[PDB]
C-alpha cells in the first residue's frame, strides 16, 4: 500500500509508505470519517511486544539492528519484564522516545524542530517538592532569557495506576480565571475550574486578570500539594501595537513560554503520566484563540470600538479587521522585546519543507489539517493546499482525563 | 452506533444517527484518516432503486402503502425489461433536493428545500442544451436576486451516450499562456480555454473573458456557445474607503454554477446537472482573487495600500486579504447582487445543523471544507466537532470529459 498526497498549488506529489507502520486506531471507519472529532494498567501479556516494537526501531535508528547489543537488549528487558512486570528504559532510549514522540505528533505545525529537544529525566524523583524543582529549572532553562529552547522533563513512569505523577496544571505557565456572582468572567476563562481547584487547596487569589496559576503537583499517587513559581522565572510581554497607540491601554500581556504539562508520553509501552514538554509560541495561538475566542480572553468587540469600526453589519469584516490587528500587535510586541515567537507563515512554510523532507527519508509524515491549518487566514498558507495523511506512531503524546476526575483523595 | 459530536465554544451536544444509512465509502479506515484528501448493471439497480423509494415513501408519511408497494413493483418491472428506469417528475425533485441536503462539504445547505429543479430530461441536442443554461441562467440570476436552481439532463445509458457540460461552472473567465511566461486571466481554465481555442472559440485574450459554453449531448463531439453577454452579472469590485481599488481593474460574476459533477438518485445517474446558488464573499475574495495558482492579487494590493512587505510577521498579506474581502460584499452589496459574508453563512449552517439533528438525527459535513478560508476560529463553524458521511442521492465528482471522450 502505497499512498500519494498531492499539493493543489504546485502539483508536488508525495507517498506514504510509513502508515503501513502504523499500530493504533484514528477513529475513522470505511464509513464515516471523525477527522474533526476533538478526542475519538498494562499486563505482560502484552508489554513485551510493545517493549520490541520499540527496541527494534531504537536498534535501527542507530543503525545496529540485530546487533549483539540489540539482542542482549532485548533479552534482558523481557527478563526484567517477567521478574518485575515493567522495564526501565535506558537514558539513550529515554531521549529517542521523547523525540519522536515529538516527531509523531500529527497535531504539531513545528515538527522542524523536533531533533532539538532538551530531555530532561526527572525519574529519579520522588515528592512534589522534588517536581516542582524540577520544573523550575526547565522553565529557567526554556525560557533562557527570551531566546527559547525546546525541552521536556519527564518524571517517573505509572506502575499500579494507583502510584501516578501528575501536573494538574494544563500548562506549567496560564493565568487565573475567576467566575463573578453576576457571571462575568475576571481573567481567562479556560482556567475557571482549575482557579477553583487551586483556590480549595489555599491560594491566596490575587483576583487579577493576569494571575500566573500556582503549579499543583501530584508526585507517587499522593495528594497535589501547591507551589508558587518564583516571578522572576516567568517572562512575559505587554501588548503594544506599532501603529495605534491606544492598544497598551488594553492592559494586555501575556507569557513567552508555552509548556504543554498534561498529556502522556507512551514509549515502548511505559507510560510517562507527567512529562511537561514547551517550545516557543506561533502567534495566533494568543492573538487568534487566547485573545478572540468568543470562551476565551473576547476582546475582538473592545478593539473593534477603538478602531471606530463599522460594528452594524457582520459584512464589514470588522472582527476580521480588528483581528489582523491584534495579531501584528502580538508578533511585534515579542519581537520587541526579542522573546522567541513565529508567525503563521513562516511556520507553515517550514512545516511544508519539514514534511516533504519527511517523506523522502522517512517514507511519510502522519499530519492532521485541521490542526496545522491556522486558525486565521487559513489558505494563504502553504498548509491549506496540501494534502495530509492522518495516523497514529508510537512513541507518542495522548490525551489523559484531567486528574481531578479520576485521583483518590487520601487527605 | 450512536454518535455525539460537541461544539467547543457553547457546550451544545448533539447525537447522530443518521450515519447508520451511510452506503458509500469515506477514503478513511480504522488506521488512517483521508479527510483533507480532495478525491479520496439489472442486480445493481435494483437494490438501489428501492433504497431510493423507500426512502422517499417515508419521507411523504406514505412507506408500505399500497402506492409504494405499487411504485416498487413497476420499477421492479421496468428494470426487469429495459435495464434501467424513469423517475416521476416528484421523485427527481425529492432526488435533487436531497443531494444538495446530503452535499457534506456545503455550508449552504439551509436553503435546501427551496431548489428550483428544471427537467430538461426531454432534451436531445447541444444547441437544446444551450436554450435550458440559458433560462437556467436568466431564471437564476433574476436580475441580482440569485434563486437557487438545477438543471436536469438525460441520465446515462450505456456510457457511450452522456451529456456533459465540459466547462466546470457554467460562467467563468479565460485563462491564457503568455510568451512572457506568465498568465493572463485565471490559470486555473488554461488547458479548458486551450481546448475552445482547439474547437474554435475566437479568444478576445483579455484577463476576464467569459468562457464560452462547450456542450456534449447524446454522446457526440462537444459544441460551442457564447452565452448572451446581457444574461452573465457581473459585478465591478470597488473599496467603501479605498479609492484607488477600483483602478485594478477587478469584477467578477454574480451566478456561481457547478456544471461538472454527477448526480445521483437511485443508482441513476446525471452526468450533466448544472446547479447554482450564489456565493459566499470569501470564494471570490479569497479564493478566486488570493490563491497563489489563482488571480494572485494580494502582491498588487498591499503595494497599493503601502504595507510593510519586507516581513511575513507585518502580516501584509493579512493586511490586505480583509480589504479585498470588504471590496468584494461592498460591491455585491452595492450593485444588490445576493451574497453572503463568512459570518452569516456559518452562522446559518450552525442552526441548520442544529435543525437537521433535531429533525433527521444528522447532518453529514466535511469540517475542512466547510471552515472559510479566512478567519477559521472567529467563524462558529471551527468549533463545531463534524462527523462525515456519505449520504444518497449525491452529487460526485466524474472524470473531465476531454480526458475520457472518443472523438
Ligand atoms: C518549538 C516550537 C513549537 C511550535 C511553534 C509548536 C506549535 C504547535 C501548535 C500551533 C499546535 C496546535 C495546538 C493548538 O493550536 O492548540 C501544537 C500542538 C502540539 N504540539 Fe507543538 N509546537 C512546538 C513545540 C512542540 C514540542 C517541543 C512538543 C513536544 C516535545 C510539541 C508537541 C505537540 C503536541 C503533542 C501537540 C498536540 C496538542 C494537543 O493535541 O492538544 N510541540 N504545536
Ligand atoms: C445558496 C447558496 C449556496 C452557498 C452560499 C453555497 C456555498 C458553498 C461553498 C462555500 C462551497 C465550498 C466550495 C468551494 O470552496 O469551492 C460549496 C460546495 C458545494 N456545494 Fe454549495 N452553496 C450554495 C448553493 C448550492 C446548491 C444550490 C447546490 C446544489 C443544488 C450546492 C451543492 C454543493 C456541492 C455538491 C459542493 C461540493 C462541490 C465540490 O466539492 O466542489 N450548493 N457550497
Ligand atoms: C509545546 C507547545 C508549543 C506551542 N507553540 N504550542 C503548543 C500548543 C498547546 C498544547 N495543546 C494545545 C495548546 N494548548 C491549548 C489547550 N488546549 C488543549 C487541547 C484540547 C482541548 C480539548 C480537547 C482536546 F482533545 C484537546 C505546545
Ligand atoms: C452552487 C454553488 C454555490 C456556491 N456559492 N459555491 C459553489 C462551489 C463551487 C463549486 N465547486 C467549487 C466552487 N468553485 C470554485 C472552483 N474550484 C473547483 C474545486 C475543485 C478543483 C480541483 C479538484 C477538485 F476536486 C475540486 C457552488
Ligand atoms: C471541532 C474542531 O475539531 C476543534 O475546534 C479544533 C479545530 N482545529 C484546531 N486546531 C488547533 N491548532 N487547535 C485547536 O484547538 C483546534 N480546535
Ligand atoms: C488539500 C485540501 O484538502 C484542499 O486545499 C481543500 C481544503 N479545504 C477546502 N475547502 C473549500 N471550501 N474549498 C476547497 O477548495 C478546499 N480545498
Ligand atoms: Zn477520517
Amino acid at each position: 500500500r502505497f499512498l500519494k498526497v498531492k499539493n493543489w498549488e504546485t502539483d508536488v506529489v508525495l507517498t506514504d509508505t510509513l502508515h503501513l507502520k502504523s499500530t493504533l486506531e484514528t477513529g475513522c471507519t470505511e464509513h464515516i470519517c471523525m477527522g474533526s472529532i476533538m478526542l475519538p494498567v498494562a499486563t505482560k501479556d502484552q508489554l513485551f511486544p510493545l517493549a520490541k516494537e520499540f527496541l527494534d526501531q531504537y536498534y535501527s535508528s542507530i543503525k545496529r539492528f540485530g546487533s549483539k547489543a540489540h539482542m542482549d537488549r532485548l533479552e534482558e528487558v523481557n527478563k526484567e519484564i517477567e521478574s518485575t512486570s515493567t522495564y526501565q528504559l535506558k537514558d539513550t532510549e529515554l531521549i529517542y522516545g521523547a523525540k519522536h514522540a515529538w516527531r509523531n505528533a500529527s497535531r504539531c505545525v513545528g515538527r522542524i524542530q523536533w531533533s532539538k529537544l532538551q530531555v530532561f529525566d526527572a525519574r529519579d524523583c520522588t515528592t512534589a517538592h522534588g517536581m516542582f524543582n524540577y520544573i523550575c529549572n526547565h522553565v529557567k532553562y526554556a525560557t533562557n532569557k527570551g531566546n527559547l529552547r525546546s525541552a521536556i522533563t519527564i518524571f517517573p513512569q505509572r506502575t499500579d495506576g494507583k502510584h501516578d505523577f501528575r501536573v494538574w496544571n494544563s500548562q506549567l505557565i496560564r493565568y487565573a480565571g475567576y467566575k463573578q456572582p453576576d457571571g462575568s468572567t475576571l481573567g481567562d476563562p479556560a482556567n475557571v475550574q482549575f482557579t477553583e481547584i487551586c483556590i480549595q487547596q489555599g491560594w491566596k487569589a490575587p483576583r487579577g486578570r493576569f494571575d500566573v496559576l500556582p503549579l499543583l503537583l501530584q508526585a507517587n499517587g499522593n495528594d497535589p500539594e501547591l507551589f508558587q513559581i518564583p516571578p522572576e522565572l516567568v517572562l512575559e510581554v505587554p501588548i503594544r501595537h506599532p501603529k495605534f497607540d491606544w492598544f497598551k491601554d488594553l492592559g494586555l500581556k501575556w507569557y513567552g513560554l508555552p509548556a504543554v504539562s498534561n498529556m502522556l508520553l507512551e514509549i515502548g509501552g511505559l507510560e510517562f503520566s507527567a512529562c511537561p514538554f514547551s517550545g516557543w509560541y506561533m502567534g495566533t495561538e494568543i492573538g487568534v484563540r487566547d485573545y478572540c475566542d468568543n470562551s476565551r480572553y473576547n476582546i475582538l468587540e473592545e478593539v473593534a470600538k477603538k478602531m471606530d469600526l463599522d460594528m452594524r453589519k457582520t459584512s464589514s469584516l470588522w472582527k476580521d479587521q480588528a483581528l489582523v490587528e491584534i495579531n501584528i500587535a502580538v508578533l511585534y510586541s515579542f519581537q520587541s522585546d526579542k522573546v522567541t515567537i513565529v508567525d503563521h507563515h513562516s511556520a507553515t512554510e517550514s512545516f511544508i519543507k519539514h514534511m516533504e523532507n519527511e517523506y523522502r527519508c522517512r517514507g511519510g509524515c502522519p499530519a492532521d489539517w485541521v490542526w496545522i491549518v491556522p486558525p486565521m487566514s487559513g489558505s494563504i498558507t502553504p498548509v491549506f493546499h496540501q494534502e495530509m495523511l492522518n495516523y497514529r506512531l508510537t512513541p507518542s503524546f495522548e490525551y489523559q482525563p484531567d486528574p481531578w476526575n479520576t485521583h483518590v483523595w487520601k487527605g
